[PDB]
């Protein structure tokens, strides 16, 4: 990734091209978080603009918590889409489990249809490059028979089985053995395990539930930057070189090569743990951690 900037410059000619290329290469990937309630083009207060995001950055999730103004999805739509398209960054909507197990939406073939139907909205209106399921729960046999009708209606328009280049992607705090996994891995373009404050030491174990259901390069290991008046995870500690997220960047599963790694909250990308203010960034950390992956 020597093509990436040493700051947070916006490339534009041959500098940009470059960007480009690096991003159509073998290399491992880099996802963040951007949660939309800290948009300044979402209500009043923030200081961090999706418009900031490193030109080197693989993958934005759009991460509502569903108070955002409409002003948020405007811009999303007519200005931040478009902006991170020109520098070869992807554009995926999260959505919770809790979305494809709602029981308004029936529980038959045309409610998985319908129900995807609905979400796969959030990904049109939007022109954006596919849908994320966070799941962080396990689901009993109706929940379970829900979410798998909604996902395998999905595949027909994203993932691997669609053949659209959209993605589906799989992020989760469980492991391979929940159910809802063993019955979507099909459908699936990467999958993205939150590891916020976890053991080095067991990282290996996590992706060993995986690995029967992919390859490696679909498999993503997630810390949290530090949210304002949040949980203390002590992933982005300093120095950076000893951080988790350093030693994440760093972990490769034996014999294997890993997709890469995400954030959670690269809106607060270098703020220092229990600063509860809110500050612009320059993405040190993301555009550091990019190089630890492409050196
Ligand atoms: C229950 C928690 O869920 C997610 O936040 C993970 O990132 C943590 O490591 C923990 O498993």
């Amino acid at each position: 990734s020597s093509v990436c900037p040493s700051d947070n410059t916006h490339a534009t000619g041959a500098a940009l091209q470059k960007i480009l290329d690096y991003k159509k290469g073998d290399h491992q990937i880099m996802a963040g978080y951007f949660r939309s309630w800290r948009d300044t083009a979402s209500g009043t207060g923030n200081k961090v603009s999706m418009l900031d995001l490193p030109d080197c950055l693989d993958i934005a999730f759009v991460f509502p918590e569903g108070d955002e103004t409409a002003s948020f999805w405007t811009t999303l739509k007519d200005t931040y889409v478009p902006a991170l398209h020109g520098r070869g960054i992807k554009v995926v909507r999260s959505v919770g489990i809790a979305q494809l197990i709602n029981t308004a939406w029936d529980n038959t073939p045309a409610g998985w249809q319908g129900l995807a139907d609905a979400l796969m909205k959030t990904v049109d209106d939007y022109g954006l490059d596919g849908l994320d399921i966070d799941v962080e729960q396990s689901l009993n046999a109706n929940q379970l028979k829900q979410a798998t009708g909604v996902f395998n209606a999905l595949a027909k328009k994203l993932g691997p089985k669609s053949g659209t280049g959209k993605l589906l992607i799989f992020d989760t705090n469980m492991d391979g053995t929940q159910p809802l996994w063993r019955n979507v891995y099909p459908t699936i373009s990467y999958v993205l395990i939150q590891s916020y404050g976890r053991s080095i030491s067991g990282l290996q174990t996590t992706y060993n539930s995986f690995k029967s259901y992919i390859s490696s390069k679909q498999y993503l290991i997630g810390f949290s930057f530090y949210e304002e008046n949040g949980t203390n995870w002590g992933d982005t500690t300093t120095p950076m070189t000893s951080s988790r997220a350093w030693q994440y960047a760093k972990w490769q599963p034996s014999g294997a090569t890993k997709g890469g790694i995400f954030s959670y909250a690269i809106d607060r990308d270098g703020v220092a743990i229990g600063d509860n203010t809110l500050k612009t960034t320059d993405f040190t950390w993301t555009r550091q951690l990019i190089g630890a992956m492409n050196p």
